[PDB]
Formats: C-alpha cells, structure tokens, sequence
C-alpha cells in the first residue's frame, strides 16, 4: 500500500524548520498533516489569527502503511516561551481510534479559551497498548498560532467577568 | 454607615488568612471584607468546596469603605501553586464603573471558569484607579477545580471527536 519505507522518508523531508520542529516515532502511521479551520470556516493559512474563545476545527490527515488498533492521536498548545497550557486527545475524550492501511482523516473540534497571544502547537500520534505505549509520529512544534482578543485578561484564560452588581 | 480608616485598618490585619499565609496591604480606606462564592448549582464553596472545571461560577463581595471612593477597580485572579496567575479580570476591564460608598456593600461578578482539574489560589485587590492599593488579598482563599474528564495543561478545553 505505502512502504513504512516511504513513510519514514515522508516524516524526516516534511519537517517545518520555521518552528524548529523536531520529529521522532516509529512512522509505522505518520501525522502526514494537520489543518486548522476557524468558526467562519476559514484556514490560519488564510487568517492565521485565532479570536479567544473560537471554535476551531483540527483536520488531520493520518497516513498508516498497516492496520493499527487503539491509537492516540493528541494535540497540545504551549507558550511561545514555555510548557503546555492545553493538551487533549481522544483517550482523554474516551474514544478510541483504530487506523486503517492508506490515508484516513481525523477531525477533532474544541473552542479555545486562551487570552492573546504567540503560542505554538504540537501533536503527536502512538500506539497505547499491547506492551508499553508506541510513538508512531510525535510533531513537536507542528506550527505557530497567535490569538487575539475584543479585551485583555491576565493570565492565559479568557473567561471575561460578567458585573451582576456594581452596587449600584 | 460610621466606620473609620482605623478601625478598617485594624480589620484587615486581624483577618488576614493564616490558612493560605495571606498577604495583605494597603491603605483600607476600604476593605474587601469577606468573598463568597457560588457554583452554579446555588451551593457556596463553604456548602460545597468545590468547582467543576468549565461552570459558570458567581463571585459575591463584600466591601467595607470609610468613606466615598469613586474610580474603584476590584479585581480577582487565580494562580497556581508558587506560578503567576492563570487567570485574571476586573470591573475596568469589563467596562463597568464602580463608586463606593460608605460602610457594607456588595459588589458581584460571574465568571465561567475553564480551568482543569486541581488546586488553586484566588486574589483579590481593591484600589483607586489613578493606583492607591486600598486592600490587596494574596492569597485570600483556596480552591479546587474538579472533572471528571481529564486535560493536559490548565485550559480546560476538551476536544470533540468529529470523525474518526
Ligand atoms: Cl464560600
């Protein structure tokens, strides 16, 4: 179908230097990309601006050269200058994944609520199971976000304050 | 009502939470004298202590003040262990003017908080927007977020599975 072969030379040519991305895992399946949609529906590629507290869709395209059960395919977001302050995946939503041979796309969906700012995204996919956990494909920074906001809040969550009762 | 500068600085010092190892300072022209808070369900923190990650949580202060002060911001935050805050908002911010006046009042706020499983600190600060810090509250409370479904990170954002 597609060579490991050719998924290991995939995974080491299609690396995005712009994050300094460095890539490890088995290439047994490969993140063969990952594309992000806003609410209105349009891409970061052509509006790479994300508004606190969006629905942003994540479009992966999985690129397996055998059937592989019980997957993790997770996504992370961390400060332009720090560790991870978002992290999910679809063993914490409960579902589990298996990848079928060939290409095969993915589509997690989450609203955002993190205050503006440069941030960077990671995602990685693995083998939970039979023995310890498998790397098949870790992307570590994938690319670069930046979300802007209407008003500025401390901290890194956007949840805005609602006055219910100024006194007055 | 007829309470004094003095008598609200001699407050704030003896109900500082020895708990958290609360600091507080400022001038205590007014103070904030007590925060209570509710989860959506009705149920204060004292009832219940405890927040489910992502509800919407009510915040009830209340402010004692020696005279009129025009151009207040009261402020609440929350921070993690020895980190800076997560997560921080005022009446500024939110566009809403406050002026106090003399004596017990209250002041309310609703805020919905995504914020993952753990233990948290909550600051508060009273001051005059030009700042004349009135009562800064570092640590004032304890609090601890709960779900049952788990994240990564402090934004509690779960993703949905659309296709699989
Ligand atoms: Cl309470």
């Amino acid at each position: 179908e597609v060579s490991v072969e050719e998924l290991k030379a995939i995974q080491l040519r299609t690396t995005n230097e712009a994050t300094g991305e460095k890539r490890f895992g088995s290439a047994r399946a490969i993140i063969e990309d990952l594309t992000i949609y806003k609410s209105d529906g349009t891409t970061l590629a052509e509006k790479p601006l994300i508004k606190s507290g969006e629905e942003v869709t994540f479009d992966f395209t999985i690129l397996a050269s055998e059937e592989i059960k019980d997957i993790a395919l997770g996504i992370s977001m961390s400060k332009a200058q720090g560790g991870d302050i978002w992290g999910d995946s679809n063993i914490g939503a409960g579902s589990a994944i298996t990848l079928r041979p060939g290409r095969q796309r993915i589509v997690y969906k989450a609203t955002l609520p993190i205050n503006s700012g440069d941030y960077l995204i990671h995602c990685g996919l693995a083998k939970v199971g039979n023995g310890d956990r498998e790397e098949l494909d870790q992307r570590r920074p994938m690319m670069k976000v930046k979300f802007w906001s209407a008003r500025e809040l401390g901290g890194v969550i956007h949840a805005p304050l609602k006055i219910i009762s100024n006194g007055e």
